[PDB]
């Protein structure tokens, strides 16, 4: 109940501390980092940049990140373990599928996909023994037949293991409502689910209604506006004011290299947000305190809500 | 110069022997074999099946295969090296891209794709030091804009290294004609190019015209008609011989020992339809052609001489 899986092994949830629940070391494609590391300068250069960035985040307060990179985002859990250790920042790895499944994933059934997700949660990723601590799913605004299979497999895996589900969403298409209906149709409890990229919208009724059902709300792309970001942050305040503090999760959706986008967008992002993953502790947290948000409510959001979210719970 | 790179290192062209120029150990997707080996039972079970299948081909006279699995077909050159050593069959590895490129590939420029294909030929694949000895390219319909980028990057990598290009085509759409036009626009000699999956048509004049331009003609899915008869497809070999284009013919099975990039259990369907596997060409097509009057010097030219000329890196 009280044990989380990280790339360095099992920890107790009290050690997780302050947690960023939607991040990436590298946004890529399956096999790509190993086949073409010099797209990132080199693998060594990429690991060093992530270590520097994670160390700055740790200085600013962060203890744990959740790397929500799936198989098809090029998750390299060996890289995650190397940089977690050098930075001394906990990293939770993910299973699931994002928006770029290859044929060998697109053609699988819900049962087969369920077995794959259970493999990565219960046995380990590839040949590393590193077990995922969260399931990441991505859908387009209107859920495709394959993405619905992914959703159902995520729910079945989450129910067999208690590990949570976190989603990629088109918030401006109310993407979370269709995901929730599918997930609930599988008997998945909403307190096991986080509707992500939920800060890309003004629709507070959309945001407030999912929280009331028990969903976690991911305001995980605040710094991306800064390429205003306080309008996005003010959604955290708006939700606290409606009484849904136990339902907010905040993050940067940052990364230190990206190949699944046009070339050189990493440098435009870094010179737009020099703070990287430190943006949440350094710029958002004090902005919220300076609107009268109690220090204690923030610790609940940045520490307590992620701990409740990640604890394997058959409930 | 007269050396061909394999997954065990360089070999001289005389070492290649009887060569199957379009084959696969495993038809999969990037990262998939290592993330989900149990899809194939296990990595060990897949390797053992491939060793038996390659040993069966070897006993039917095969000495080399060209594994034309790209990055996005889940090529695992460590697996190819293991099974090559256990079976004593040379395996040439491929660079290039097939029809399932992930986003990190689809968003690259022709200049970036060129660098990737060059790295796999000149430096090595992943961190294994195994260098590709062929560039595989697939297109559909009229070539998509991205596929044209791959075609041009392949031409540029070939022109820099002398390594040949081999293609996946839809022959029923005469897909080789657009491939040839794009490659020739880059300055690539047709003698460096094998237009593959060419047996899946009856349009002999389409094939003859490409051969007349100096393209190699890949007649590589004959066993797939065995579940048109495979003998009908095999007569395209004799037809090209009779027009005097024996030099342009490459024959293969397009077989594999595991496949994840299709519906589950298709491998059982393929194996029961073609129990010969990669031995289909030597055990069935070669005898059939002999019985139709093709002499041994011609069959040895097709299966030994043609692949050696094709694979030997050449800037001429
Ligand atoms: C890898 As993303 C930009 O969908 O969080
Ligand atoms: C079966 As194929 C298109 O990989 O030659
Ligand atoms: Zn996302
Ligand atoms: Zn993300
Ligand atoms: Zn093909
Ligand atoms: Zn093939």
């Amino acid at each position: 109940g009280d044990r989380i899986n990280t790339v360095r092994g099992p920890i107790t949830i009290s050690e997780a501390g302050f947690t960023l629940t939607h991040e990436h070391i590298c946004g890529s494609s399956a096999g790509f980092l190993r086949a073409w590391p010099e797209f990132f300068g080199s693998r060594k250069a990429l690991a060093e940049k992530a270590v520097r960035g994670l160390r700055r985040a740790r200085a600013a307060g962060v203890r744990t990140i959740v790397d929500v990179s799936t198989f098809d985002l090029g998750r390299d859990v060996s890289l995650l373990a190397e940089v977690s250790r050098a930075a001394d920042v906990h990293i939770v790895a993910a299973t699931g599928l994002w928006l770029d499944p290859p044929l060998s994933m697109r053609l699988r059934s819900v049962e087969e996909l369920t077995q794959f997700f259970l493999r990565e949660i219960q046995y380990g990723i590839e040949d590393t023994g590193i077990r995922a601590g969260i399931i990441k799913v991505a859908t387009t605004g209107k859920v495709t037949p394959f993405q619905e299979l992914v959703l159902r497999a995520a729910a079945r895996a989450s129910l067999a293991t208690g590990v949570p589900v976190t989603t990629h969403t088109a918030a401006s298409q109310r993407g979370g409502e269709q995901q929730a209906a599918i997930l609930e149709s599988e008997g998945l409890s909403p307190s096991r689910v986080c509707i992500g990229h939920s800060d890309a919208t003004d629709d507070l009724s959309y945001l407030t209604a999912l929280a009331a059902r028990g969903y976690l709300i991911g305001l995980d792309r605040i710094p991306h506006s800064a390429i205003s970001w306080q309008t996005r942050a003010l959604l955290i305040k708006a939700l606290i004011d409606q009484g849904y503090t136990k339902q907010i999760l905040v993050s940067n959706d940052w990364l230190f290299g990206i190949s699944s986008y046009v070339t050189n967008i990493m440098d435009v992002m870094d010179s737009g947000n020099p703070d990287g993953m430190a943006f949440i502790p350094l710029r958002v947290i004090p902005f919220l305190r300076e609107k009268g948000i109690p220090q204690e409510t923030l610790a609940g959001i940045t520490v307590t809500n992620p701990a409740r979210f990640l604890s394997p719970t058959l409930r």
